[PDB]
């Protein structure tokens, strides 16, 4: 959907601004420092359901640019194994939320976390 | 959610990016240049559904800045107006994407982009 590649790095950079937007807000609830209101909860992890699926396609061929390093291309599958964790532990975050459980959601949130982090020390520049 | 009003601007401003691409990235399909995959435009029109809702929550008060007229702040009963228009326009698009009619698709797809830039056109610098 991308007429030149800076379109595509425009996408994913703008992508991830709403993805860390939606899961950093939540750290003074996981931290306890700001009310945990189930509902609420539910319903932005929703929201970031949806925005962490996106900027996978948005890294196809050709787009390289932005901070994306190489590797990302050159090792395709190692890439995909990062974001389809990153993934795996955003259902698990899901679960957390639906379920109403804010010692859950603390241990999903952190497992979110680590994977957001593990990515870009390997494919971030 | 935002730290400083810079950080509002930056959350609204790329989830029109997105807006802008996810919505789009459908006229070659309303044109007839690209085919028309009803399962594919139901799911596009699902994300475009989610970040639809997303920017009129970074218009709070004091994220003054970017292109955000002022007049959003002092006329917020016409700027809810325009944005409810929108999200409306964006539910009759979301039903004639789950219908599978191309024709309703292509109305509404121009109903959508006319509330789009009615909002601009009033309310962007
Ligand atoms: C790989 C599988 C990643 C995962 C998981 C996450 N991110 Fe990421 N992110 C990745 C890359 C390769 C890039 C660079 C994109 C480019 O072309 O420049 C990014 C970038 C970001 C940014 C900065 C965006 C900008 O405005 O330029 C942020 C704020 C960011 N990513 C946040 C983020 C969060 C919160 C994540 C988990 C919830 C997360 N990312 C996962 C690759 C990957
Ligand atoms: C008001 C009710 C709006 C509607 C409906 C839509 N947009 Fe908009 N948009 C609006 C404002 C006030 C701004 C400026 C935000 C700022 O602080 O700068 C915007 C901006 C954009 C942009 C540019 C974003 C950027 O990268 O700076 C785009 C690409 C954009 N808007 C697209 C867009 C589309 C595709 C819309 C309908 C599907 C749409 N907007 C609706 C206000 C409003
Ligand atoms: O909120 C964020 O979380 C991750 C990372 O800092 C978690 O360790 C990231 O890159 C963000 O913008
Ligand atoms: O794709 C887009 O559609 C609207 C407008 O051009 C429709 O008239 C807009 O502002 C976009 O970025």
């Amino acid at each position: 959907q991308f007429a030149k590649p800076e379109d595509a790095v425009k996408y994913r950079q703008s992508a991830a601004t709403l993805m860390a937007s939606h899961f950093g807000r939540m750290t003074p609830v996981v931290k306890g420092q700001a009310p945990y209101d189930a509902a609420q909860i539910k319903a932005n992890v929703e929201v970031l359901k949806t925005l962490s699926a996106l900027p996978w396609a948005a890294f196809g061929p050709g787009t390289e640019g932005g901070d994306a390093r190489p590797e990302i291309w050159s090792d395709a599958a190692s890439f995909k194994q990062k974001q389809q964790a990153f993934q795996d532990n955003i259902v698990k975050l899901s679960a957390a939320a639906d379920a109403g459980d804010l010692d859950k959601l603390r241990a999903a949130f952190g497992d979110v976390g680590a994977s957001c982090k593990a990515c870009h020390d390997a494919y971030r520049k």
